[PDB]
């Protein structure tokens, strides 16, 4: 309540109770005045960009708190905890804390830098629980919860897009002052909090599949019907047509009917890891697997959810295809292959097709006997009924979910990127430093200000999530695949502080493990 | 309650509910000390003002709040919300906040400025609910305010006129000190409140009208009366007096007899848009439209509720009858017509007559048969029983009320730049930061203390009003005129900041789209 006592106690520990699992996490965040206290417009315009690269829209003073990431709630132990025990998991409640708040005022007057602190400023924040505002935290953006608790993070800038005809707006664009909101004015000894209630969600799968969707059969007992198996016969000392059927079996066990077919596909174009078996010409845009949208064109990623390589080629990877994480200190731009850990889906081909290989083939024309039989394949297939798929996979460095677009309709609403598609997501919380004015002059004057206090505010940040889990239950004889460190000697263990304080992630750690009949 | 608790949360927002509308709405203020805590005598003594120019008065230490213009209520969007759904509205219920005060030190003494707060000092604050203090709040003086929510404004100081002759007093001139009213003392971590009933007020009219006061008549049908359509005949090879009479229908649509007439006119110069077609003389003063009060005449603005132009002619003005606004960033002295924005109140000329054009014309003289009939125009024209008129639109750049003199008599209260007129307004409040003294001497001197502490204070006002609506009711066939943002595409979004943050009005909005019947 007041400036000797504590507004609240830290809290990172987990408790995995019964099929209930609850996770909190604390951190350390700072917040500085982004734009001196000024909503300003932004646009491509000056920068001489491509008619893809146009944009148009506004920077505010204000920033926001982004958890979602999986690794803000869980350590590398109690992932491996989750992955190897369980077939599924979905988030239930959440509950966020703002604490310990403390604001502090900056001094350049001697080209010294001197900070004190200020006990009466307060910083305002609210949480947008009716979804009016562009809803940004579903892009994977940087400016997350640090992984390592002992990290403090900068608070990230808020800022949106709207309409815009190249560099100009379209005048049905919408402007938003924040300000307009009503926000709750926190003191040092005032606290904030608030909790949320996810609505039912599909347990994600944390599951692969024991056998494909082509071997559902009894490999011992044939069918009962019959395909085509042969157009012609030698009889006659030459080839006349004559059209046999034959009844399907472990024999030829291609040609067995079935009742269930492959996901969909839209395909990628097939870089290797190998520098040498890549072409020499620049594809990067124009090889590029591309969608057209309002005259101009955007590259897909990842894309629909599709296997990465084949059985035996495990270098090949889809160009646009794949999630690519950077290695710790990777920088911005042009960053070699082994700056980057790019994921590897292999475990969803038992049902999904290969994304660069092509999902079928097709007849293309009549036959006579003056004409051939023809075929064309299949590179673009959208949904048929009967067809079965996986969603992407929900990795430890990865987005916990997204909003669904508030449209008319939707297919499947599960995230590209993977996670849970939600209606309404847990809501945005924004905070802003309040401004101070410097001194005023004595005469009247009627312009705004243009001088301020330079100040920021730290303080503590607390979001605790209860997750609900479905038990693995196998009957299979044999061990399964678990997720393991490896047992050899290193210079450094995995997942851990160097002897210089920095902590590194060494791989992608994707959810699925344990395996199941499909 | 003490230093680290907040006073009061940020409280933006408006609700539509029914019929009512509630808006909020919060700002930033400071407030400097003015004349150094001295109350001076002001005059226009030693300026060489000519005879209308002379005043007397007296500038206080203290500073006043001034919520009296719309665009501090609503927003663009509510607004339009307003005036396209709805034919009146009046103000209902008030209230106010004064909320996270703080009083802050300023020291020069290195030539550097350095800033810090302090805890102990005091602002104190008084509304004045008795009225006994000269109204400023009705004379739309800037320091309103501002604008758009960001937004950091400066109090204005308080001062007014009092009886003069020449720049000296009357002697029946009077002197207030404010010091010598109960005020409230509020230190960091106190807040101030009060509410204000609005007495019962017209609504205000948002209806245009569908038909002129001079059509009222039904087309088909003929009156029963009769007019006098000829007094000559060709009869006898040439003219001689024979009195006919004939009875008025659609063929002769002016002649008809009518019940009622239009408002009244107190005439002004016209003035066109276009450069080309004024006059080269300088006429703004001796050309003006004045009224002579007590031997000093002062221009006429805007005057008694006129139409602007007639039906063909737009770009022609009365040259004191309109509002005139600025544009952002207008400087205050012999600005082009470029930068400032010129209201236009042709909706109002189906009753009221049009401000440059005359009244009508009125017979001089009996007739005789030596003598000619001759008629005379009627330039200005008072009250008669009969007449009917609407009064001067609202505008959201505009004022909201004003205050009623108290006087024996007054006829149509309505103030003339538009609003509501009130007998009791919303008070006002006075705010003024109290004195600290710097260190007096060790031996005692009766002088009153000339050296204080530099200091000044700022924190956050908070004001809400509810509104009452009248819903519009309409059965006309056809669409409405309804208030709309162009669609075509911009660099700038109107009623927007800016890439360099500044926000700006694009053109002043008036009250009255939907029409209504006469």
């Amino acid at each position: 309540d007041g400036v000797g006592n504590s507004s609240g106690n830290w809290h990172c520990d987990s408790t995995w109770m019964g099929d209930r699992v609850i996770t909190t996490s604390t951190r350390t965040w700072a917040l500085p005045t982004y734009n001196n206290h000024l909503y300003k417009q932004i646009s491509s315009a000056s920068t001489g960009a491509s008619n893809d690269n146009h944009y148009f829209g506004y920077s505010t003073p204000w920033g926001y708190f982004d958890f979602n990431r999986f690794h803000c709630h869980f350590s590398p132990r109690d992932w491996q905890r989750l992955i190897n025990n369980n077939w599924g998991f979905r988030p239930k409640r959440l509950n966020f804390k703002l604490f310990n708040i403390q604001v502090k005022e900056v001094t350049q007057n001697d080209g010294t830098t001197t900070i004190a602190n200020n006990l009466t400023s307060t910083v305002q924040v609210f949480t947008d629980s009716e979804y009016q505002l562009p809803y940004v935290l579903g892009s994977a953006h940087q400016g997350c919860l640090p992984p390592f608790p002992a990290d403090v993070f900068m608070v990230p800038q808020y800022g949106y897009l709207t309409l815009n005809n190249g560099s100009q707006a379209v005048g049905r664009s919408s402007f938003y002052c924040l300000e307009y909101f009503p926000s709750q004015m926190l003191r040092t000894g005032n606290n904030f909090t608030f909790s949320y209630t996810f609505e039912d969600v599909p347990f994600h799968s944390s599951y692969a599949h024991s056998q494909s969707l082509d071997r559902l059969m009894n490999p011992l007992i044939d069918q009962y019907l019959y395909y085509l198996s042969r157009t012609n016969t030698p009889s006659g000392t030459t080839t006349q047509s004559r059209l046999q059927f034959s009844q399907a079996g472990a024999s030829d066990i291609r040609d067995q009917s079935r009742n269930w077919l492959p996901g969909p596909c839209y395909r990628q174009q097939r870089v290797s890891k190998t520098s040498a078996d890549n072409n020499n010409s620049e594809y990067s845009w124009t090889g590029a697997t591309k969608y057209h949208l309002n005259g101009r064109d955007s590259l897909v990623n990842p894309g629909p959810a599709m296997a990465s390589h084949k059985d035996d080629e495990e270098k090949f990877f889809p160009q646009s295809g794949v999630l690519i994480f950077g290695k710790q200190g990777s920088e911005k731009t042009n960053v070699d292959i082994e700056k980057v850990m790019i994921t590897d889906e292999e475990e969803i081909r038992t049902t999904n097709p290969v994304a660069t290989e092509q999902y079928g083939s097709v007849s293309t024309n009549l036959q006579r006997g003056n004409r051939q039989a023809a075929t064309a394949d299949v590179n673009t297939q959208g949904v048929l009924p009967g067809m079965v798929w996986q969603d992407r996979d929900v990795y430890l460095q990865g987005p916990i979910w997204a909003k669904i677009p508030h449209t008319d309709g939707h297919f499947h609403p599960s995230p590209l990127m993977g996670g849970f598609g939600l209606k309404h997501p847990p809501p945005q919380i924004l905070i802003k430093n309040t401004p101070v004015p410097a001194n005023p002059s004595t005469t009247f004057s009627a312009a705004k200000f243009a001088s301020f206090i330079t100040q920021y505010s730290t303080g503590q940040v607390s979001v605790e999530i209860e997750w609900e889990l479905q038990k693995e239950n196998s009957k299979r004889w044999n061990p399964e695949i678990q997720y393991t460190s490896n047992y050899a000697k290193s210079a450094n263990v995995d997942f851990t502080v160097d002897n210089n304080g920095v902590y590194s992630e060494p791989r992608p750690i994707g959810t699925r493990y344990l395996t199941r009949n499909l």
